[PDB]
Protein backbone atom coordinates (compact mmCIF):
# COMPACT_ATOMS: atom_id res chain seq x y z
CA UNK A 1 0.00 0.00 0.00
CA UNK A 2 2.97 2.56 1.33
CA UNK A 3 4.23 4.25 -2.15
CA UNK A 4 6.89 4.50 -0.28
CA UNK A 5 8.21 0.83 0.32
CA UNK A 6 6.92 -0.21 -2.92
CA UNK A 7 8.94 2.61 -5.05
CA UNK A 8 12.64 3.56 -3.86
CA UNK A 9 13.25 7.41 -4.99
CA UNK A 10 16.18 9.14 -6.81
CA UNK A 11 17.05 12.22 -7.88
CA UNK A 12 14.57 15.08 -8.90
CA UNK A 13 14.44 15.38 -12.51
CA UNK A 14 12.57 18.21 -12.78
CA UNK A 15 9.51 21.29 -11.97
CA UNK A 16 7.42 23.58 -13.56
CA UNK A 17 3.08 23.43 -14.37
CA UNK A 18 3.28 19.32 -14.41
CA UNK A 19 4.46 19.76 -10.27
CA UNK A 20 7.49 17.58 -9.49
CA UNK A 21 9.17 14.67 -11.32
CA UNK A 22 11.44 12.28 -9.74
CA UNK A 23 13.20 9.21 -10.63
CA UNK A 24 12.41 6.42 -9.29
CA UNK A 25 12.54 2.24 -8.92
CA UNK A 26 9.89 -0.09 -8.81
CA UNK A 27 11.43 -2.40 -5.95
CA UNK A 28 9.52 -5.56 -6.46
CA UNK A 29 11.15 -5.90 -10.40
CA UNK A 30 13.88 -2.83 -10.55
CA UNK A 31 11.57 -1.66 -13.20
CA UNK A 32 12.42 2.10 -13.45
CA UNK A 33 9.96 4.71 -12.79
CA UNK A 34 9.45 8.75 -13.38
CA UNK A 35 7.19 9.54 -9.64
CA UNK A 36 5.20 12.90 -9.97
CA UNK A 37 3.72 14.90 -7.39
CA UNK A 38 0.92 17.79 -8.28
CA UNK A 39 -0.32 19.29 -5.23
CA UNK A 40 -4.05 19.15 -5.15
CA UNK A 41 -4.26 23.30 -4.70
CA UNK A 42 -2.51 23.64 -7.81
CA UNK A 43 -4.91 21.34 -9.85
CA UNK A 44 -6.87 23.03 -12.50
CA UNK A 45 -9.11 20.35 -13.94
CA UNK A 46 -10.18 17.53 -12.15
CA UNK A 47 -12.08 14.41 -13.32
CA UNK A 48 -13.50 11.35 -11.92
CA UNK A 49 -13.09 7.56 -12.41
CA UNK A 50 -15.81 5.03 -13.45
CA UNK A 51 -15.91 4.38 -9.62
CA UNK A 52 -16.73 7.89 -9.16
CA UNK A 53 -13.66 8.38 -7.45
CA UNK A 54 -12.24 12.18 -7.87
CA UNK A 55 -9.17 12.36 -9.74
CA UNK A 56 -6.83 15.29 -11.49
CA UNK A 57 -8.05 14.85 -15.29
CA UNK A 58 -4.59 14.51 -16.37
CA UNK A 59 -5.24 10.45 -14.49
CA UNK A 60 -8.29 10.18 -16.44
CA UNK A 61 -6.69 10.90 -19.81
CA UNK A 62 -3.45 8.58 -19.08
CA UNK A 63 -5.72 5.74 -18.37
CA UNK A 64 -7.35 6.14 -21.27
CA UNK A 65 -3.65 6.32 -23.68
CA UNK A 66 -2.17 3.34 -21.54
CA UNK A 67 -3.89 0.27 -22.75
CA UNK A 68 -0.99 -1.43 -24.61
CA UNK A 69 1.30 -0.50 -26.50
CA UNK A 70 1.95 2.94 -27.68
CA UNK A 71 4.49 5.73 -28.26
CA UNK A 72 2.85 7.38 -24.64
CA UNK A 73 4.66 6.88 -21.63
CA UNK A 74 1.98 4.98 -19.60
CA UNK A 75 0.67 5.72 -16.05
CA UNK A 76 1.73 2.42 -14.18
CA UNK A 77 -0.22 3.75 -10.77
CA UNK A 78 -1.28 6.06 -8.93
CA UNK A 79 -1.62 7.71 -5.18
CA UNK A 80 -3.87 9.88 -2.91
CA UNK A 81 -2.30 11.51 -0.75
CA UNK A 82 -4.01 14.35 1.93
CA UNK A 83 -3.14 17.36 -0.42
CA UNK A 84 -1.33 15.55 -3.37
CA UNK A 85 -1.47 12.84 -5.72
CA UNK A 86 1.81 11.30 -6.66
CA UNK A 87 1.47 9.37 -10.46
CA UNK A 88 4.14 6.10 -11.18
CA UNK A 89 4.85 6.56 -14.55
CA UNK A 90 6.90 4.70 -17.24
CA UNK A 91 10.60 5.91 -17.51
CA UNK A 92 12.40 4.76 -20.75
CA UNK A 93 16.72 4.50 -19.75
CA UNK A 94 19.10 5.98 -21.28
CA UNK A 95 16.42 8.77 -22.11
CA UNK A 96 17.17 12.26 -23.24
CA UNK A 97 14.07 14.85 -23.49
CA UNK A 98 14.16 16.35 -27.71
CA UNK A 99 14.48 19.89 -26.38
CA UNK A 100 17.43 18.91 -24.49
CA UNK A 101 18.45 16.89 -27.93
CA UNK A 102 17.92 19.65 -30.01
CA UNK A 103 19.49 22.40 -27.79
CA UNK A 104 22.74 20.38 -27.61
CA UNK A 105 23.06 18.56 -30.74
CA UNK A 106 21.05 21.48 -33.24
CA UNK A 107 19.12 20.83 -36.16
CA UNK A 108 18.27 17.50 -37.25
CA UNK A 109 19.12 15.64 -40.43
CA UNK A 110 16.05 15.52 -42.37
CA UNK A 111 16.28 11.40 -41.79
CA UNK A 112 16.55 11.79 -38.06
CA UNK A 113 13.62 14.59 -38.11
CA UNK A 114 11.46 12.15 -40.60
CA UNK A 115 11.84 9.34 -38.19
CA UNK A 116 11.12 11.18 -35.01
CA UNK A 117 8.06 13.30 -36.23
CA UNK A 118 6.45 9.89 -37.56
CA UNK A 119 6.41 8.64 -34.23
CA UNK A 120 5.03 11.76 -32.72
CA UNK A 121 2.12 11.50 -35.41
CA UNK A 122 1.76 7.87 -34.75
CA UNK A 123 1.55 8.72 -30.78
CA UNK A 124 -0.92 11.68 -31.60
CA UNK A 125 -3.08 9.96 -33.56
CA UNK A 126 -3.02 7.09 -30.33
CA UNK A 127 -4.44 9.50 -28.32
CA UNK A 128 -7.31 10.76 -30.13
CA UNK A 129 -7.83 7.40 -31.54
CA UNK A 130 -8.45 6.31 -27.72
CA UNK A 131 -10.70 9.96 -27.07
CA UNK A 132 -7.59 11.84 -25.71
CA UNK A 133 -6.03 15.79 -27.21
CA UNK A 134 -2.70 15.93 -25.26
CA UNK A 135 -3.21 20.00 -26.24
CA UNK A 136 0.86 20.39 -25.15
CA UNK A 137 2.57 18.89 -27.99
CA UNK A 138 6.17 20.43 -28.05
CA UNK A 139 9.80 18.98 -28.21
CA UNK A 140 10.17 19.26 -24.04
CA UNK A 141 7.20 16.76 -23.98
CA UNK A 142 8.88 14.02 -25.63
CA UNK A 143 11.31 11.95 -24.53
CA UNK A 144 13.70 10.24 -27.10
CA UNK A 145 14.94 6.04 -25.80
CA UNK A 146 18.54 6.44 -27.43
CA UNK A 147 19.03 2.52 -27.67
CA UNK A 148 15.84 1.81 -29.09
CA UNK A 149 15.13 4.64 -30.62
CA UNK A 150 11.66 5.22 -29.65
CA UNK A 151 9.88 8.53 -29.02
CA UNK A 152 7.55 9.25 -26.49
CA UNK A 153 5.08 11.17 -25.61
CA UNK A 154 4.76 12.63 -21.86
CA UNK A 155 3.25 14.96 -19.98
CA UNK A 156 -0.91 14.95 -19.90
CA UNK A 157 -1.65 17.99 -17.25
CA UNK A 158 -2.53 20.53 -20.14
CA UNK A 159 -4.82 17.71 -22.14
CA UNK A 160 -8.57 17.17 -23.00
CA UNK A 161 -10.91 14.90 -23.68
CA UNK A 162 -11.09 15.08 -27.60
CA UNK A 163 -14.78 16.39 -29.34
CA UNK A 164 -16.08 17.93 -32.36
CA UNK A 165 -17.05 21.26 -30.73
CA UNK A 166 -14.66 24.42 -30.02
CA UNK A 167 -12.30 24.48 -27.22
CA UNK A 168 -12.24 28.12 -25.52
CA UNK A 169 -9.58 26.88 -23.00
CA UNK A 170 -6.17 26.39 -23.40
CA UNK A 171 -3.29 26.73 -20.84
CA UNK A 172 -0.62 24.64 -23.17
CA UNK A 173 2.42 26.20 -24.31
CA UNK A 174 1.45 29.36 -26.26
CA UNK A 175 4.71 29.37 -28.75
CA UNK A 176 3.02 26.39 -30.13
CA UNK A 177 -0.47 27.55 -29.49
CA UNK A 178 -2.16 28.19 -33.04
CA UNK A 179 -3.24 31.61 -34.81
CA UNK A 180 -6.85 31.17 -34.06
CA UNK A 181 -6.22 30.36 -29.91
CA UNK A 182 -4.47 34.05 -30.26
CA UNK A 183 -6.70 35.99 -32.14
CA UNK A 184 -9.80 34.47 -30.64
CA UNK A 185 -9.69 32.34 -27.98
CA UNK A 186 -11.39 29.22 -29.80
CA UNK A 187 -9.80 25.93 -31.86
CA UNK A 188 -10.28 22.75 -32.49
CA UNK A 189 -8.61 19.95 -31.55
CA UNK A 190 -7.27 18.15 -34.54
CA UNK A 191 -6.41 21.64 -36.32
CA UNK A 192 -4.78 22.83 -33.21
CA UNK A 193 -3.09 19.65 -33.07
CA UNK A 194 -1.72 19.71 -36.18
CA UNK A 195 -0.53 23.76 -36.58
CA UNK A 196 1.69 22.95 -32.92
CA UNK A 197 3.08 19.24 -35.37
CA UNK A 198 4.18 22.29 -37.88
CA UNK A 199 5.70 24.20 -35.02
CA UNK A 200 7.52 20.85 -33.97
CA UNK A 201 8.54 19.65 -37.42
CA UNK A 202 10.06 22.90 -37.63
CA UNK A 203 11.90 23.12 -34.14
CA UNK A 204 13.60 19.51 -35.55
CA UNK A 205 14.80 20.85 -38.94
CA UNK A 206 15.61 24.59 -37.87
CA UNK A 207 17.15 23.80 -34.18
CA UNK A 208 14.48 26.75 -33.15
CA UNK A 209 10.90 27.24 -33.04
CA UNK A 210 9.61 29.75 -35.82
CA UNK A 211 7.62 32.19 -33.83
CA UNK A 212 8.10 34.20 -30.05
CA UNK A 213 5.69 36.58 -29.90
CA UNK A 214 1.75 36.87 -30.74
CA UNK A 215 1.96 39.00 -34.41
CA UNK A 216 4.31 36.38 -35.59
CA UNK A 217 2.60 33.40 -34.90
CA UNK A 218 -0.97 35.76 -36.50
CA UNK A 219 1.13 36.89 -39.25
CA UNK A 220 2.07 33.16 -39.99
CA UNK A 221 4.90 34.08 -42.34
CA UNK A 222 7.69 31.15 -42.23
CA UNK A 223 11.31 32.09 -42.95
CA UNK A 224 14.03 29.06 -42.99
CA UNK A 225 17.20 30.11 -41.72
CA UNK A 226 18.95 26.80 -42.03
CA UNK A 227 18.92 24.69 -45.43
CA UNK A 228 15.53 22.41 -45.37
CA UNK A 229 14.21 20.37 -48.24
CA UNK A 230 11.66 21.88 -50.43
CA UNK A 231 9.52 19.21 -49.59
CA UNK A 232 10.05 19.38 -45.93
CA UNK A 233 9.13 23.21 -46.41
CA UNK A 234 5.63 22.42 -48.32
CA UNK A 235 4.87 20.41 -45.47
CA UNK A 236 5.50 22.85 -42.54
CA UNK A 237 3.90 25.63 -44.21
CA UNK A 238 0.72 23.32 -44.50
CA UNK A 239 0.77 22.42 -41.21
CA UNK A 240 0.67 25.73 -39.99
CA UNK A 241 -1.67 27.30 -42.90
CA UNK A 242 -3.55 30.26 -40.80
CA UNK A 243 -6.87 28.80 -41.35
CA UNK A 244 -7.23 25.65 -39.64
CA UNK A 245 -9.85 23.87 -42.73
CA UNK A 246 -6.47 24.57 -44.84
CA UNK A 247 -4.57 22.38 -42.82
CA UNK A 248 -3.97 18.79 -43.53
CA UNK A 249 -5.39 16.11 -41.55
CA UNK A 250 -3.20 13.33 -40.38
CA UNK A 251 -3.51 11.00 -43.04
CA UNK A 252 -2.33 13.82 -45.22
CA UNK A 253 0.66 14.24 -43.68
CA UNK A 254 1.37 10.32 -43.39
CA UNK A 255 0.88 10.43 -46.94
CA UNK A 256 2.73 13.64 -47.97
CA UNK A 257 5.92 13.36 -49.78
CA UNK A 258 8.13 14.10 -47.68
CA UNK A 259 7.21 11.89 -45.17
CA UNK A 260 7.84 8.29 -47.31
CA UNK A 261 10.52 5.48 -46.33
CA UNK A 262 10.92 6.14 -42.82
CA UNK A 263 13.45 4.86 -40.82
CA UNK A 264 12.48 1.83 -38.03
CA UNK A 265 13.05 3.04 -34.55
CA UNK A 266 16.34 0.50 -34.33
CA UNK A 267 18.10 2.30 -37.37
CA UNK A 268 17.50 5.44 -36.31
CA UNK A 269 19.34 4.79 -33.24
CA UNK A 270 21.63 3.15 -34.76
CA UNK A 271 22.34 5.15 -37.60
CA UNK A 272 22.09 8.35 -35.64
CA UNK A 273 22.02 7.68 -31.24
CA UNK A 274 24.36 4.66 -31.15
CA UNK A 275 27.68 6.82 -29.85
CL1 LIG B 1 2.87 20.89 -7.56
Amino acid sequence: EPLESQYQVGPLLGSGGFGSVYSGIRVSDNLPVAIKHVEKDRISDWGELPNGTRVPMEVVLLKKVSSGFSGVIRLLDWFERPDSFVLILERPEPVQDLFDFITERGALQEELARSFFWQVLEAVRHCHNCGVLHRDIKDENILIDLNRGELKLIDFGSGALLKDTVYTDFDGTRVYSPPEWIRYHRYHGRSAAVWSLGILLYDMVCGDIPFEHDEEIIGGQVFFRQRVSSECQHLIRWCLALRPSDRPTFEEIQNHPWMQDVLLPQETAEIHLHS
